[PDB]
RNA sequence: ACAU
DNA sequence: CGATGT
């Protein structure tokens, strides 16, 4: 119903999909941006969605903070939820950076604990949302 | 259908 | 119009 506004919001940006993938974590309340990846040369909208909610939890769990995550990416919140990211992607020389990035962040979700809340960004009741790359 |  | 995913 309403905008947690003490949260972290991430979001991907690609040139193609599949193809040149980013992503950054914004404050939700003022925008400031927090983390920004260094461009992927090739990957998913949905890796890269993924790759932004579990840099968000490490981003968070380090500062101690229990702020929860919002993201717009249904599939990367139930990739998270299961620690598993599935994506189609083939696995050959030229994805090779992005599969080692999704292989870490899975190990990580799978050798860490946190408790941040990962939340739907209700794009339809709210507008895009706050780190979003005005690209689409 | 939904994330779009 | 094309894509990645549930
Ligand atoms: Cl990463
Ligand atoms: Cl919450
Ligand atoms: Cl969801
Ligand atoms: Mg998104
Ligand atoms: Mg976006
Ligand atoms: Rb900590
Ligand atoms: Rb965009
Ligand atoms: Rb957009
Ligand atoms: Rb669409
Ligand atoms: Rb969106
Ligand atoms: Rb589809």
């Amino acid at each position: 119903e309403e905008i947690i506004w003490e949260s972290l919001s991430v979001d991907v940006g690609s040139q193609g999909n599949p193809g040149i993938v980013e992503y950054k974590g914004v404050d939700t309340k003022t925008g400031e941006v927090l983390f920004e990846r260094e461009p992927i040369p090739i990957g998913t909208n949905n890796m890269g969605e993924f790759l932004a909610i579990v840099h968000g939890l490490r981003y968070l769990k380090e500062r101690n903070s229990r702020k929860p995550i919002y993201s717009d990416s249904q599939t990367a919140i139930k990739w998270v939820k299961d620690k598993k990211a599935k994506s189609t992607l083939v696995r050959n020389e030229e994805t090779a950076l992005i599969w080692k990035l999704v292989d870490e962040a899975e190990e990580w979700l799978n050798t860490h604990t946190y408790e941040t809340p990962i939340l739907k960004w209700q794009t339809d009741k709210w507008g895009e949302i706050k780190a979003d790359y005005g690209r689409a």
